[PDB]
């Protein structure tokens, strides 16, 4: 990978439309786009990171990983231009889309989100890339409705490679938080936690545990209980992703196979979500 392949977009062809989250803007180049901005008030490390992020995303070619449209790095502030994901982050989506008595989502919808991200993770694994921060917050949706596609969006944590209290320990396997060891099997564990996040409809993992308690709990063999109404076949995938020894955890080909089996079982997909 070289900056050579990074398409530089003349800054004069780029217009910011609105803020989206604290930052990312909606933009136009008339091609609509997410614009990730590098602060002008940024460290020297921050700059090389920003460039790293663009190279990293630009080398992937997969439906379930956000596309990089280009960069505008010869002007300040520096921009990466990314696929615009109208549905927003998966965590907010699950929270906002929770069925309420005055009311959307079904089990098959959740399974399709899970499948989409697993497919993205399988691509990363077969290309020897370790994401290191698979979590609902880092996944994006093309749109809110039935045609939605989930994609992996945030390639910042992989690019970092901070402090103790900034580690996403609720998403990390023991060898990651104890030893700083990261493999393909790290992302498998994280995927298990993301699954829980999906089937809980956007709850925080280990509800009412702090980071240090989770660390002690997980190290001791403790695992989350199933999310409310979670089908058994789905919970079983989660508990396999959370095997204590990485070699006992499934790869993403196996995970994808198991998710696909779930989508074929009427007893799974006819399960109602809690209201
Ligand atoms: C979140 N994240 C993962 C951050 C860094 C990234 O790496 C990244 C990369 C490419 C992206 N493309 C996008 N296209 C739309 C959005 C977006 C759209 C709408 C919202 N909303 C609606 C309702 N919501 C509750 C409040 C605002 C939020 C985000 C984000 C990205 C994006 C992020």
């Amino acid at each position: 990978s070289s900056i050579s392949d990074l398409k530089e977009v003349p800054r004069k062809n780029i217009t910011l439309i609105r803020g989206l989250g604290h930052e990312v803007y909606e933009g136009q180049v008339p091609l609509q786009v997410a614009v990730k901005t590098l602060p002008e008030v940024c460290s020297e490390q921050d700059e090389l990171d920003f460039l790293m992020e663009a190279l990293i995303i630009s080398k992937f070619n997969h439906q379930n990983i956000v596309r990089c449209i280009g960069v505008s790095l010869q002007s300040l502030p520096r921009f990466i231009l990314l696929e615009l994901m109208a549905g927003g982050d998966l965590k907010s989506f699950l929270r906002e889309t929770r069925p309420r008595p005055s009311q959307s989502l079904a089990m098959l919808d959740l399974l399709h989100v899970a499948r989409d991200i697993a497919c993205g993770c399988q691509y990363l694994e077969e290309n020897h890339f370790i994401h290191r921060d698979i979590a609902a917050r880092n996944c994006l949706l093309t749109c809110p409705g039935p045609g939605r596609v989930a994609k992996i969006g945030d390639f910042g944590m992989a690019r970092d490679i901070g402090g103790c209290a900034m580690l996403p320990v609720k998403w990390m396997p023991p060898e990651a938080f104890m030893e700083g060891i990261f493999t393909s099997k790290t992302d498998t564990w994280s995927f298990g936690v993301l699954l829980w996040e999906i089937f809980s409809l956007g709850y925080m993992p280990y509800p009412s545990k702090s980071n240090q308690e989770v660390l002690e709990f997980v190290t001791s063999g403790g695992r989350m209980d199933p999310p409310k109404n979670c089908p058994g076949p789905v919970y079983r995938i989660m508990t396999q992703c959370w095997q204590h020894q990485p070699e006992d955890r499934p790869n993403f080909a196996i995970i994808l196979e198991r998710i696909e089996y779930c989508t074929q079982d009427p007893d799974v997909i006819n399960t109602a979500l809690p209201i």
